[PDB]
């Protein structure tokens, strides 16, 4: 049906030694032939991380890039440059970009149609902050985020959606598998009625936010929870345990 | 006296073969000893550029970084990972960053304090738009931008300032050798106000705004123009002509 995807966002972490030891353990882990693993390092180690990977199921992605591949856009990342180096994914739209780094939904929307225009796969994130949660505004916000992408992008084959309760981001208190299933399935029938039942049925919807070694098995029999976006334990050994969580 | 300095801000531009092509031209061309050349590629290509650099004057620097070193800040570059890959400089303030990406002056200041503290040199940019230019806001804008820094950073030994007349950067006109001289000299004495004659006497102010092979020699017997922050011509081969403009 859909393939189980485990994305590992490293974040502003990782040195050449630590990238050596993480992608060394992934080449040594015993994972299913039938699993999709994307490690997303800081751009300063993407080229290195692709030198190091020797397991076919693990491709490498960047964590942010800009919506034009060349020019005077100092400080920025480019899809063409990460692609040259051999990476196949870019995370667009993290709780650590939109809040702090002032990324407006249209900014992510336009960014997401140029990336797919360029061959790369996108990891798109959507998420409500605890007050939007306190006021029963979760779906109302997620649809608002998705709809800006939706007004721009119409083939979402190489798109994955990453739902991140902002209040579960690397706090240690995740959603329960049950709470997460409801919203995932809600996002999918919203995305059925906006894209088709076939495309809504192919799209992967990753849960993100305090996902870790021991709680991944509780999300084991959750149909609309197609994988995981692992931030904090992406740089821990229990990362293979979240990749073998349905194994 | 002040050492000649030539910074090469590549912006969002390059590929492995281009950065290979470019570093080899400097790796073998005639360049004065005691000139200071810093090439600033995209973050993806920083590690490789350092493996490629062989001519000692030439160090690599990153085009932008955050005010923290590790953590939850997706898409950001870290002062330590640039150091890890071996770049010795970070362009900050630079000017773009203020316009499209909205970096306020104090964001820059704090990022300069932390950056120097981390032991990485700062190329610091300053400048006014055509709207502060025709209004006659020029000097009080730069004094505000520099004052912001000045309150945080109280040692300026590994700082080079860059004045990008924003009415020139990528527009394709270089505001004269004469009014350039006068803006640098103005801002050298404002710094001397805030750090004494001593500090100001050794600090470098580089003219940014369209500098190139054909014209870098008309900035030659200009005293306060201590170097250049080349954008576009860094890619091109006249970048070598600009390291020899001052003979």
């Amino acid at each position: 049906a859909r393939t189980f995807f485990v994305g590992g966002n490293f974040k502003l972490n990782g040195s050449k030694q630590s990238i050596k030891e993480i992608v060394e353990r992934l080449n040594t882990a015993s994972i299913p032939e039938n699993v999709e693993v994307v490690i997303c390092p800081p751009a300063t180690y993407l080229d290195y991380s692709v030198s190091l990977v020797k397991k076919p199921q693990v491709t490498v992605g960047a964590q942010n890039a800009y919506l034009k591949a060349s020019g005077a856009f100092t400080g920025e990342n480019s899809v063409d440059q990460i692609k040259d180096v051999g990476a196949k994914w870019v995370i667009l739209g993290q709780s650590e970009r939109r809040s702090y780094f002032h990324e407006d939904d249209k900014f992510i929307a336009d960014k997401t149609k140029f990336a797919l225009g360029q061959g790369v796969g996108v990891i798109l994130c959507i998420g409500e902050t605890l007050e939007e949660k306190k006021a029963g505004k979760t779906l109302d916000v997620v649809e608002r985020q998705l709809n800006a992408v939706l007004e721009e992008v119409k083939d979402w084959t190489n798109v994955v959606v990453a739902y991140e309760p902002v209040w579960a981001i690397g706090t240690g208190l995740a959603a329960t598998p049950e709470d997460a299933q409801d919203i995932h399935a809600s996002i999918r029938k919203f995305l059925a009625s906006k894209l088709g039942d076939k495309a809504a049925s192919e799209l992967r919807i990753l849960y993100g936010g305090s996902a870790n070694g021991s709680n991944a098995v509780t999300f084991k029999d959750k149909a609309d929870v197609d994988g995981f976006l692992v931030g904090g334990a992406s740089l821990k050994p229990e990362f293979v345990d979240i990749i073998n969580s349905r194994n």
